[PDB]
């Protein structure tokens, strides 16, 4: 009966939009408990849902925007002191690509004096285009409890892999060090020099 979900908000007019989720399937609010919600192009929502007739017809009980955003600049030797260093928490699971976004849920020391800065960045993107760097700045951020955040990066800025897909590799910073998780990447939402030869 009720859902929760990750959904991309698609405008239309006004304060009119519809939601796209992960395995593609729109869904069209007809009632809401938020009439005066703003959407906004290329924003993704944690998302409480009612399905009212099965594209499908919802009622929104709520929705919570989730820091949409798109790849920043690389700034080469100056990534650590922007971009930051400050290690996460990132399980198996917690990472996934959907809706041509990568979409992360992440756990890290919080003390609710300074708003930490949470980016995705290529360290190389003529060499190795699909390496990306997940990147987390707490500043000076005192470190009082654990705390969860999500966020989504919008991919689209990514070389069109045509139809084909490819290995995605996001690296982040633990506690225990550098890790890498890899993903399937394609550049057609449908389906799920350096690219014109292998």
């Amino acid at each position: 009966d009720i859902w929760i979900a990750v959904a991309t908000v698609v405008p239309e007019g006004n304060n009119v939009y519809y939601l796209r989720l992960d395995d593609g399937d729109k869904l069209w609010p007809a009632a809401t408990n938020y009439p005066n919600y703003q959407p906004k192009p290329n924003q993704r929502a944690l998302v409480n849902f009612t399905i009212l007739a099965d594209s499908h017809y919802i009622k929104v009980n709520a929705i919570h925007n989730i820091l949409t955003k798109s790849i920043a600049k690389n700034e080469g030797a100056a990534n650590d002191s922007i971009y930051g260093t400050d290690p996460v928490s990132i399980y198996n699971n917690n990472m996934w690509i959907g809706d041509g976004y990568l979409n992360i849920y992440f756990e890290t020391l919080w003390g609710g004096k300074t708003a930490h800065f949470i980016n995705l960045i290529q360290p190389d993107a003529e060499n190795d285009p699909y390496t990306l760097e997940f990147r987390h700045n707490a500043y000076d951020d005192p470190q009082y409890t654990i705390g969860a955040g999500r966020v989504a990066f919008n991919l689209s800025s990514l070389p069109d892999t045509k139809g084909e897909t490819v290995d995605l590799v996001v690296n982040y910073w633990t506690s225990e060090g550098k890790q890498a998780y890899k993903l399937k990447y394609n550049s057609d939402k449908t389906k799920m020099n350096i690219t014109d030869m292998k």
